């Protein structure tokens, strides 16, 4: 059984060593820095869930971040309730181990455990099938309980290095694009008060599993990082969009997908200038545009946006375009990503209300989703 075990005080490499290669048609769930972690790399395993009506939302990211050494191993957790409660905490642990069962390192049952050797355990499990996941928390006085996914089998796996990229040589994609989700969690509201979050298997709760690794930290490559997961009528959409630093001229990159009743209708690996709204389509693409007009909570940091517009394009024969407005409905989290002031930037999570549909039609669907809206400084020239 393949094992990547990082612990103690010597897990970090001395130089930024390379990570192992993209495996085509695989979840790529085994760590790319298996034995020694590069000091500028970060690996991410993301699992999330939300109510189909936006009444609850949950996300956890399991991190191995070399640049945060010694505190490199983190389970970052955010939760939101319809009544206004929000809950955000990092579980920082000294041990992160990931195993993969089977002869094929790109196609085996995977288990991750972020843990102590107070007491903290946070773990995930993914079927070799990618058919199911289980996430379990055991952190007394903070969070306990589980999340599970049952995959709906949407097409999603990258067939090449290019399809796995979210930017050149940086990777973010979705080994499970869409899943029936359950949660059964208990949170300690430290304001000993407990709060429950329960989403059962027949309530239409949904979520996905996202996988990322970057040889270089985002703080030095991006000025903008947008995450989206949303569902509206037949449509399911998921986005990770990057806008680079000025030294690369605000390169616009994305790894995104739009589905209609489970069929992928835009394999969007091209991110368009936000002020275009034309009909050109030499490839599937998505346009992400900050919205400032109309309904929605106003974000607090660099950009005072009330939401985002997502316009998907298909290069298929019918040349369809879909447009959705994702408007800030509930402020989930909000954290500075720089010192305050005129150049100040932030990291904001929202539950969003979703409207829109097929352009040129009478379609007007309605739904719910989440966004993670990250801003980073423009840097020194």
């Amino acid at each position: 059984p393949f094992i990547s075990l990082l612990q103690g005080d010597q897990f970090l490499a001395d130089t930024p060593i390379p990570g192992s290669a993209v495996i085509p048609n695989s979840g790529n769930l085994f760590p790319k820095w298996a034995d020694k972690l590069s000091p500028t790399a970060v690996e991410t395993w993301l699992f999330d869930a939300m109510a189909e009506d936006g009444s609850a939302a949950f996300t956890v990211s399991f991190f191995r971040d070399g640049s945060q050494a010694p505190a490199s191993f983190r389970a970052a957790i955010n939760a939101a309730w319809s009544d206004g409660t929000v809950w955000s905490q990092h579980l920082v642990v000294p041990v992160s181990v990931v195993t993969s069962d089977g002869p094929d390192v790109g196609h085996g049952h995977v288990a991750g455990v972020w843990r102590t050797e107070t007491r903290t355990t946070a773990s995930f499990d993914v079927a070799a099938d990618l058919s199911t996941t289980t996430v379990v928390f055991d952190a007394p006085g903070r969070i306990t309980g589980s999340l599970t996914h049952r995959s709906l089998g949407y097409p999603t796996l990258p067939q090449s290095d290019r399809e796995a990229e979210v930017a050149p040589g940086a990777y973010w994609f979705r080994p499970i694009a869409m899943a029936n989700a359950t949660v059964d969690l208990t949170f300690h509201i430290d304001d000993k008060t407990e709060k429950r979050m329960v989403l059962g298997p027949e309530q239409g709760a949904f979520g996905g599993m996202d996988r990322s690794w970057l040889p270089m930290v985002w703080g030095k490559e991006a000025t903008d990082a947008l995450f989206v997961r949303a569902q509206a009528g037949p449509y399911v959409m998921a986005v990770m969009r990057l806008v680079s630093k000025p030294h690369k001229y605000y390169q616009n990159t994305v790894n995104a997908a739009l589905y209609r009743d489970g069929k992928i209708v835009s394999n969007a690996l091209r991110s368009l200038p936000p002020d275009r709204r034309d009909t050109a389509a030499t490839a599937d693409a998505v346009r992400t545009e900050k919205l400032y007009d109309g309904d929605g909570l106003v974000a607090k940091y660099r950009d005072k946006n009330v939401g985002y517009r997502l316009e998907f394009r298909s290069a298929g024969p019918e040349r369809e375009k879909w447009s959705f407005d994702l408007r800030h409905h509930q402020a989930w989290w909000a954290k500075p990503t720089s010192r305050p002031g005129p150049d100040g930037t932030g990291n904001s999570g929202f539950v969003v209300e979703v409207t829109g549909g097929l352009v040129g039609s009478e379609e007007s669907v309605h739904g719910w989703g989440m966004t993670g809206e990250v801003e980073l400084s423009d840097g020194h020239h």
